[PDB]
């Protein structure tokens, strides 16, 4: 909930894909359904942020087939929420002096993706939560106390972002050793409130 | 153009409606075409940021008719650029140590608007410029040196934004007296380079 006027609430940016929405699981399900004669990468075996790069190493042509999955209509809209993600963000947004923004990047092929992300937030969080969406390809220019995001390396035009990046665990990053004092949120069942409280005055 | 790595380019946020895209002219054209038996508000006579409020005072029911114009498919996509706007932003983005983001708010009815804004930027600035788009309902959480925006009062969750807000003249704000030391950009023919240079080291 917002601070009283002129005041300063703790501000938390929450990524969508891989944090709220199950991109990896959705991808694999739809890939196997569309391309059942192709090999695939079990989640346990995912390595590197970029799905298509790993698929491209697995067999020639597979990078382009992978890309076609997330370029398809309804791919983003039909992603299932991560366990605990909707409940956690609803709780988080209800906390005093706590402003939560869903800060997500659309893919370059814009025909479906931005629309479906707004539709997905409406679906799970309601119409009033649409006020909390920020779409950007550069998160470093969005100011906040915390950024919860599954991507290990978040870069952009601001060399010294104001947020602390808390790495949200995903199949593709779960084995990564981080430079101290970088930290993780393992899942929404993990203690996200302790992380927020650590940044409060 | 971006700064060399680790470095800090001047960062300029540019609004879309009323700054790059002619919302007021597009609105009036389509309103008159759809509702030719209704009275309308000539641009010279526009007062207050909110079109529908002024229309609602003009005749009962007209606020809802106004709203229907910007909720229609192709309303945003078919907006014409302001004179000089495309050329200015292309030049601005080409300048050394200058990072330009188009920072715009989608309307609440998300079916067409976000998509059409990305399509409009592709159309006028090209595919690579899609990297520079930020969609947000809160510009105060986007950090920059300058925000060029026709809305007089820009507020949100950050009580002390990092940008200086430069008011872009529009029919609805042209008579407004601003609190010193707030300033204006009258049009894209006005000297925007002097404004940027005033913020450089
Ligand atoms: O984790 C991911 N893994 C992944 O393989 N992808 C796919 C989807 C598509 O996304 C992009 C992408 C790059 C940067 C930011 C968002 C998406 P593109 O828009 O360039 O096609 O990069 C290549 C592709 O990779 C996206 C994501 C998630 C992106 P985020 O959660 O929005 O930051
Ligand atoms: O100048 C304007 N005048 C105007 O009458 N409107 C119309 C369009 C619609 O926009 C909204 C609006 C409110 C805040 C930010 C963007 C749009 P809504 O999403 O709530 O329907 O407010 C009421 C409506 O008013 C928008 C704008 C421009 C908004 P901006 O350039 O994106 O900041
Ligand atoms: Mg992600
Ligand atoms: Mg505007």
């Amino acid at each position: 909930s917002n601070a009283a006027s002129g005041g300063r609430a703790l501000r938390v940016l929450v990524d969508m894909d891989g944090v709220l929405a199950d991109f990896e699981g959705g991808f694999l399900r739809k890939f196997r359904a569309r391309f059942p004669d192709q090999p695939f990468i079990a989640l346990e075996d995912r390595r590197g942020f970029w799905v298509s790069e790993q698929y491209g190493r697995l067999r020639p042509g597979l990078s382009e087939k992978a890309i076609s999955i997330w370029e398809s209509k309804n791919f983003f809209f039909e992603l299932e929420p991560l366990p605990g993600a909707v409940e956690a963000v609803k709780e988080m947004a209800s906390l005093q002096n706590t402003d939560v923004f869903i800060c997500t990047s659309p893919i370059k092929m814009f025909k479906y993706c931005p629309y479906e992300k707004y539709a997905w937030v409406e679906k799970y969080f309601g119409p009033d939560f649409l006020e909390q969406i920020v779409l950007t390809r550069d998160k470093t220019v969005v100011s906040a106390d915390l950024l919860i995001d599954d991507r290990p390396d978040i870069t952009g035009a601001e060399p010294t972002p104001s947020w602390e990046h808390v790495l949200f665990t995903a199949c593709h990053n779960q084995h990564l050793q981080l430079q101290p004092p970088r930290r993780r949120l393992h899942s929404w069942a993990d203690d996200w409130k302790a992380i927020l409280d650590s940044k409060r005055p």
